[PDB]
């Protein structure tokens, strides 16, 4: 059906963690194949790789992976296959990896670097677990019960072994771990394997003999089998070690150990003649201890030549100086240090005149000096004649060279004998190991560090034997040249075993790799898996190769490993590359009760009430996505991985901690009888069995054997005594886990709580799906530590049921037989007296233990959380899509957003946002306010967050989500969304309190994603198919477009009105601004597809025309202050954008509005019969704007006075506009007016700025004139097609000018007036006064301005003209001018409003400063430094256009021979949008800010989400889409 | 760069798509309807043996005027 997982990648190709589970591995969940399907009928899993659009990896990117393309192809570690990444600046690319067989798979990405070179990422691995079945019943990996049995203690017959099989089958173990069933070595230790390819001749005689026995275990007792596989060593008496001695490290293969060889055979030879002089041959005195140390000091150390292995032979080098003095005898460069600095001169010969391998160990005289270069230096430093003090000088230098080698020797020798008398002490003088036997040939004082033998070839070789250094990184081969452990005697050896020298591959040891390969695949044909002892000491490349050979034989190979590397990161890396399926954890390692509770806590599961993952505001919602319309397209027989909700966003693949196999006792650790007591066997195994993982035990733990069985010596056989000790309880524990294994699946599905009080340990296993759970109270018996009483156990909203209870008591000591390993007689008494009280009011269960509950006892309770059944998950994950069926792009605003000021409008100031105690209020009243807070909470499972605490303290926030929609119930689809929330929140309140936070965030997250998907479906294709960043930008359209009660765009009705920004531009007269609305109209309404909403805004604002201008402040239809010279031209530009984009957009021109003002610029009140009066067409409105400007405007603001503006002076109200008809430019404004987008009127009475504009833009502004040229071009081609009637324009005196002539006037004079030439020799043709100038190569910001220096200020306003009227700019002038803005005026998110090099530059805006500074006080800096985000949009829109025309590197051949931008340009565009994507990601408001202080500094006064901030970035994405993506 | 119909004007650099019907047996025939005399050219794009995009030369043909 659907076995697909989503693996999202970052911009650097690294996998993205969906949740924080800790250091882990991309493991895919172990699930059975579909009903009646084998390996190869279909892919086991499909990993959907998601690459971000426009990311640096997409540039000529390829996905490499060693995943075979089909089931027919075998797996190869180093054969990677190509996959092409479909590059796009809008749409992410998805690449499927079909996997047909479990194993280890990795992937890396290759791409074109920014240096046009090739670059490669890391290799990222992911493990597909094997499928474990016995006959035809699937065995979940976390329900494995493994019984480890040692071969040599099971009897001499195959049927005598099958007696042991029946015993462990009654205890209901489902897996048996075998110590290697091969022919054992001399010492008969199970791990010293004589021959790897031959089984034990005593029991088996063929491979089929063991294969039939293992298959018998499968069909008879329903038990799988696996063995140990030994890679690191082999027995010291293998006949192939004689035939092929190079398989281990010897004096030929590893020459550095020659020094350690001559020391090992110097001690076996010493211990054999030791007794002759032996003052303390075998004693236990303090004087005895020192006398053997003196014997070591004098009999071997003094007889080992002072060790020339380090020291250069002093006199034998001087002898080799006179011998050929007269050959190569000359040096050159003066870098030879003076003899005064003896240290520098001594090491200078070390770096220059030395033989290969200086410092390293090897042969006896391994460290040597190159004589021919040394004598050449001696002749250059002292004299060419030898007798001139060379014998003195050459010896002085060599002695100084050997000074560090001598101190390297004294530090080595001290560690040689300190390790000796500290090891001989414990071995002989019994501290904890009684073994003071007289030195024999079997047991000398020296442990054989090297196994000596005579081979074929003639030579007598000397291989060593592995072991373990006490402390040290296990990744360092103690036999390799990097370690000095065999020399300094820092190795605890195993004489039974012998080195296995693998190299970099099969080339260093051919026969060893071929033998181990055939040895691995032999056991792979028979058994179900392997066990690797000390896997951390086996090299990676060695373990990788052989485990892959095994998986080719047994595709369902189950790998266990005792892995204790340096850290958790190295443990995960070994699990990643080797394909380990389970890690061994030992419960006997816990020294105290608290360490056991912490060990059990690590492998028990997740906390109770843990948050569930949901796609939120960080996912793409493709409008064309498949949907489980009622979460019903699932069949239990398909065994498909489920999506999170009705939306079919597949299950995310995230790193999870590697699976654990918890062993209550292995075959190497001491018995509970030894480390603790025998009674602890019951509570220890119960705590382990309750963990949500695989469990196991060694044979004898359940049968309470007295002490740890010596794997080397002991020959006794396991007892056939049945049903001893815990055998009854393990049958219960394993049978109970079989009931749980049927439904428990992933990591979020099993929860846990563990408590430790004194000697008691509490375990509460809970299934998060149905609410069924187990409660374990286990009193541990580490020591007999007196009576302890456990307090009253309290379970909230839960009912408990007694299951079973036992006590383990000791009845004397164990028998002492020489034939049979018999355990300690124990009584298993069932317990009673447990009182389970249930309060029928508070629904609280209390549990009291009886006083007869001795240490070493347990009691298991079956428990069930109240309010949860099996049908709870389906009821929450269904119906939300049908509930959002009737939602509109307007109605989604009330479900998801609504600021507190917007909510006060509908609620008259009564409601607002829910206040979270000890935190604050969410940013929006809708679901977005919750999602913005919950995403970080769900990611970290922060159950201690103030919101998490409040959710389980009561149902206030639960009812708040449902009760909000009463304000907007009458709107389209909101009622059905509220009913889905009402029914689901009602069902949630019936749950336990501690489970409400996880379920509250799940219901809110599901409805949010359905509302966000519904939005992408209602929008256009370019938005509903793009990256999260583009869709997040598009959701700002829903944040701003809303219906209100205190304001609107129409004076007679209350309809949808685009707000300027939230929350400070949303209510009353502060909401609608004509300048802002039509700058954002193309991005928020046209790019998104809200064509009808864009028409309503154009028509409504057209009604409020006056003075041939559009009002800055639109109060619906009453008092619309006309303080704007900028607004009317952005308005007429939005009309062109409407007609250009909307199909049949020319119909807007003939739309009849009811112009609420007379043609003559007068003043009619709201209630006036002359308000409706006449009708106006958009054709007429556009012409009225063009001709009124040309004909000369003349007006003073109506109702001027303190009532209008409390700061504007009287002369400021009379602002005017006229067209200079020699240039075509539209000038206008005064130094007392602020009629541009930089609208800041001073209001500081302490700085004396009241009424003084901070940025008065009087004269010709680049924005106004650029929009004028675009409007003229639009109406010219409009008449050429027959859509515009008017073609004449009258000038103030009375003459007529054709509209074409006005367009030609600007075309011929715009660049001449504004452009500042970069060379001073061209200043004579561009109307420039060079005395007042800042930088050259700049398009001016103003023309004929009141302040002449403000004319030449570098401001981002010229880019608006570059976007709307590119014909006014010669390409090379515009490209160089906009490159200056990129280096100087471009901030990280916002565009610097003023050149930082200017003297008026104050980039910090703090409206509320009461100082005497003419700028900082009362926020006059508004547009004099601060970085605005919308100007960034117009900047990059023209940065892309003019770099595409100028720079030849920004162009590449396209289909149909249309010039398309290069990846070099897309790379530069993508980089300049990273800060915007980070901003909208990590902001509580799901948008982009209005303003930013200097260099990205957050401005508190800035509105956190602004309409035209995100709308101008959507303009760029639509530009690249509508022009190239065809 | 042949216009699709007589209403569409001629552009030197605006080329139009035509799909080649691949077959191992049958050749494909693609018609180029010309409505006005002038200079017309055609080139072919295809998937290279390197799985890349490759283009042939521009091949011109002249339709003489009617006098
Ligand atoms: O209903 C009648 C109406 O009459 C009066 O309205 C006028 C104001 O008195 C008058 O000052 C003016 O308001 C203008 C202002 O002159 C102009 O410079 C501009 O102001 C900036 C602010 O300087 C700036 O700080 C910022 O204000 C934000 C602030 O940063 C933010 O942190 C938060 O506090 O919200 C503030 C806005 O509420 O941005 C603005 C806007 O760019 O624009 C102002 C609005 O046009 O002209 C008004 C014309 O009606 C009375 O004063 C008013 O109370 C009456 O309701
Ligand atoms: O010239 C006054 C005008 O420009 C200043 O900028 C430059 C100036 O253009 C240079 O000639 C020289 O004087 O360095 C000045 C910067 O220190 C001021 O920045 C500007 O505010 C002023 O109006």
């Amino acid at each position: 059906a659907h076995r697909t997982l989503l693996l999202r990648l970052s911009d650097s190709g690294e996998p993205v963690t969906s949740c924080s589970y800790g250091q882990g591995v991309l493991t895919l969940p172990s699930l059975p194949l579909p009903q009646g399907k084998k390996l190869g009928d279909m892919p086991v899993y499909t990993v959907k790789l998601a690459i971000p659009a426009g990311s640096p990896v997409t540039r000529d990117g390829l996905i490499w992976t060693n995943c075979p393309p089909d089931f027919s192809t075998q797996f190869d570690r180093e054969k990677f296959y190509k996959k092409i990444i479909k590059t796009s600046f809008h749409e992410d690319d998805h690449i499927d990896l079909d996997i047909y067989v479990p194993g280890t798979y990795c992937f890396y990405l290759s791409f074109k670097n920014d240096k046009d070179e090739l670059e490669t990422t890391r290799k990222f691995y992911f493990v597909v677990l094997p499928i474990l079945s016995v006959n035809d019943k699937f065995i979940p990996l976390n329900s494995i019960a493994m019984q480890s049995v040692v071969s040599k203690w099971m009897g001499p017959t195959i049927k005598d072994w099958e007696k042991v099989f029946a015993r462990v089958a009654s205890k209901k173990y489902n897996m048996i771990h075998f110590t290697p069933l091969q022919h054992r070595g001399e010492s008969n230790s199970p791990y010293s394997i004589y021959d790897q390819l031959e089984f034990d001749p005593t029991v088996f005689k063929s491979e089929k003999e063991v294969a039939d026995m293992v298959e018998r275990l499968r069909t008879e007792h329903n038990i799988l089998s696996l063995t140990d596989i030994v890679f690191n060593h082999t027995a010291n008496n293998s006949q192939w070690l004689l035939d092929h001695p190079e398989a281990g490290y010897n004096h030929k293969t590893s020459p550095h150990l020659i020094s350690a060889i001559e020391l090992d055979k110097k001690l076996l030879d010493f211990s054999e003649q030791m007794e002759a002089l032996g003052y303390p041959v075998d004693l236990k005195t303090v004087d005895d201890l020192i006398k053997v140390m003196d014997g070591i000091k004098e009999h071997v150390i003094g007889e080992l030549k002072l060790w020339e292995f380090y020291v250069v032979d002093v006199k034998q080098t001087v002898s080799e100086l006179r011998e050929k003095w007269g050959n190569s005898k000359s040096w050159s460069d003066d870098n030879i240090p003076s003899k005064d600095d003896s240290t520098n001169l001594a090491q200078f010969v070390r770096d220059n005149a030395t033989e290969p391998g200086f410092g390293s160990l090897g042969e006896r005289g391994s460290n040597k000096i190159n004589i021919d270069k040394f004598a050449a230096i001696l002749k250059k430093l002292h004299s060419e004649d030898y007798n001139n003090g060379i014998e003195e000088l050459a010896t002085k230098i060599l002695n100084d060279i050997n000074l560090p080698f001598y101190k390297e020797y004294d530090d080595d020798i001290n560690e040689v004998l300190e390790q000796l008398f500290n090891r001989i002490k414990y071995l002989r003088i019994d501290d904890h190991g009684p073994k003071q036997g007289p030195i024999t040939k079997k047991l000398p004082l020296s442990e054989p560090y090297f196994t000596r033998f005579k081979a074929k070839d003639g030579e007598e070789y000397a291989l060593a034997n592995n072991g373990a250094i006490w402390d040290g990184n296990p990744l360092v081969d103690f036999a390799s040249s990097q370690s000095k452990a065999y020399l300094r005697r820092e190795v605890i050896v195993w004489g039974d075993c012998v080195k296995l020298r693998y190299g970099k591959g099969p080339s260093d040891s051919p026969y060893l790799w071929e033998r181990m390969s055939k040895y691995v695949e032999m056991n792979a044909r028979i058994f179900n898996g392997f066990r690797i002892d000390n896997c951390h000491s086996t090299p990676l490349h060695v373990g990788q190769y052989f485990l892959d050979v095994a998986r080719r034989v047994n595709p369902n190979l189950y790998v266990v490993a005792e892995l204790f590397s340096g850290s958790e990161a190295m443990d995960c890396l070994f699990v990643e590359r080797l394909g380990i399926s389970s890690l061994i954890r030992e419960a006997m390692q816990a020294w105290s009760e608290e360490e056991l509770s912490r060990l059990v806590h690590r492998h028990g599961g997740r906390p109770i009430g843990s948050y569930k993952f949901v796609p939120l505001d960080d996912f793409p919602y493709p409008a064309d996505v498949k949907i489980d319309e009622e979460y019903c397209a699932y069949n239990p027989d398909d065994h498909s991985v489920k999506c999170v909700s009705e939306i079919m966003i597949p299950k995310t693949l995230t790193a999870t901690p590697p699976h654990a196999l918890f062993m209550d006792c292995t075959h190497d650790n001491e018995t509970p009888n030894q480390k603790r007591t025998v009674e602890d066997t019951l509570p220890n195994a119960a705590l382990v069995a309750f963990c949500s993982s695989a469990i196991g035990s060694v044979y004898g733990y359940d049968e309470v054997f007295p002490q740890l069985l010596d794997l080397v010596q002991e020959k006794r056989t396991y007892s056939c005594a049945e049903n001893t000790g815990i055998s009854k309880v393990k049958t219960l524990l394993n049978n109970m886990r079989e009931e749980i294994a049927s439904e428990a699946v992933d990591i979020e599905d099993s929860e846990m709580h563990v408590h430790h009080d004194g000697q008691y340990i509490t375990f509460h296993r809970t299934n998060a799906k149905n609410g069924k759970g187990w409660y374990l109270v286990a009193r541990t018996k580490f020591h007999s530590s007196g009576d302890q009483m456990l307090p009253r156990i309290k379970l909230s909203q839960t009912k408990a049921t007694f299951k079973a209870a036992f006590s383990l008591e000791r009845t004397g000591d164990a028998p002492i037989s020489d034939e049979i390993i018999e355990g300690i007689p124990t009584k298993l008494r069932e317990l009673t007296g447990f009182d389970i009280g249930f309060d029928e009011n508070t629904k609280e269960t209390s549990i009291l233990l009886p006083q007869d509950f001795p240490q070493g006892s347990i009691v298991i309770f079956e428990t069930q959380q109240l309010g949860i059944d099996d049908s709870l998950d389906h009821f929450i994950r269904s119906g939300a899509i049908k509930a959002t069926e009737k939602l509109s792009l307007e109605s989604i605003n009330y479900v998801l957003y609504r600021a507190e000021q917007e909510e006060y409008d509908y609620s008259e100031g009564r409601s607002g946002a829910y206040d979270i105690p000890d935190y604050g209020k969410p940013v929006y009243c809708g679901l977005q306010g919750w999602v913005s807070i919950l995403r970080k909470i769900i990611f970290y499972n922060d159950l201690a967050h103030p919101l998490s605490n409040n959710l389980r303290n009561g149902h206030w926030a639960v009812d708040y989500v449902v009760n909000r929609l009463d304000l907007y119930k009458d709107k389209e689809g909101v009622a059905e969304v509220q009913e889905w929330l009402r029914s689901r929140m009602e069902r949630i309140k019936q749950l336990p309190s501690y489970l409400v936070p996880s379920f509250f965030a799940l219901v809110v997250g599901i409805m949010y994603g359905c509302c966000r998907l519904r939005a992408m479906q209602l929008m256009s294709d370019n938005v509903g198919k793009s990256t999260v960043f583009v869709q997040s930008l598009a959701m700002t359209s829903i944040q701003m477009v809303s219906a209100m009660k205190s304001t609107s765009i129409l004076p007679d009705q209350n309809i949808a009105a685009m707000a300027a920004g939230l929350p400070h531009f949303s209510t009353n007269y502060m909401r609608c601004w004509g300048r802002d609305v039509f700058i954002s109209l193309r991005g928020l309404l046209l790019t998104t597809g809200r064509y009808e909403e864009a028409k309503e805004h154009i028509l409504a604002f057209a009604k409020t025309l006056k003075h041939g201008l559009i009002p800055n402040l639109l109060d619906a239809g009453r008092n619309p202050r006309y303080n704007a010279r900028d607004a009317a031209w952005f308005f007429v530009q939005a009309i062109q954008d409407y007609v250009t984009i909307v199909p049949g957009g020319v119909s807007l021109l003939q739309e009849k509005v009811t112009r609420r003002f007379p043609l003559d610029d007068e003043y009619i009140p709201y209630d006036d019969p002359k308000a409706f009066s006449y009708s106006s067409t958009i054709e007429e409105i556009i012409y009225e704007i063009l001709n009124r400007h040309a004909g000369g405007i003349k007006y003073r603001e109506a109702n001027a006075g303190p009532n209008l503006d409390r700061v504007m002076k009287d002369e400021g109200f009379n602002v005017e506009v006229n067209v200079d008809w020699e240039t075509g430019l539209i000038h206008g404004g005064s130094q007392f007016n602020c009629g541009t987008w930089m609208d800041k009127m001073g209001e500081s009475e302490k700085a004396n700025s009241v009424g003084v504009p901070g940025t008065p833009r009087d004269g010709a502004a680049v924005e106004i004139n650029g929009l004028l040229k675009s409007c003229l071009r639009f109406v010219l081609q409009l008449s050429k097609d027959g859509k515009f009637k008017y073609t004449e324009v009258t000038k103030p005196d009375g003459s007529k000018i054709s509209l074409s002539s006005w367009n030609d006037l600007l075309q011929e004079n715009f660049e001449r007036c504004f452009y500042v030439p970069k060379n001073k020799e061209d200043d004579n043709k561009f109307e420039i006064d060079a005395t007042i100038i800042n930088r050259r190569g700049i398009y001016k910001d103003l023309y004929r301005s009141g302040k002449p220096y403000e004319d030449y200020q570098f401001r981002p306003n010229f880019t608006i003209a570059m976007v709307v009227a590119p014909e006014l700019f010669t390409p090379d002038y515009a490209a160089g001018a906009i490159e200056l803005a990129d280096q100087v005026l471009r901030g990280p998110v916002g565009m610097r409003t003023l050149d930082p090099s200017d003297y008026n530059y104050r980039p910090y805006y703090n409206n509320g400063e009461d100082s005497d500074d003419f700028a900082t006080s009362k926020g006059r800096n508004y547009h004099q430094g601060p970085e605005w985000v919308w100007c960034y949009g117009y900047f990059i829109r023209a940065y892309h256009y003019f770099n595409f025309l100028t720079n030849p590197k920004c162009q590449v051949e396209g289909s149909a021979k249309k010039l398309k931008p290069s990846s070099y340009l897309y790379r530069k565009l993508y980089s300049r949008l990273l800060k915007h994507r980070e901003w909208i990601e990590n902001s509580p408001w799901a948008g982009l800010a209005e303003l930013t202080n200097k260099d990205g500094e957050v401005c508190n006064d800035s509105s956190p989400t602004q309409a035209w901030s995100t709308g101008c970035l959507l303009d760029l994405f639509y530009d690249l889409w509508i022009s190239y993506e065809e």
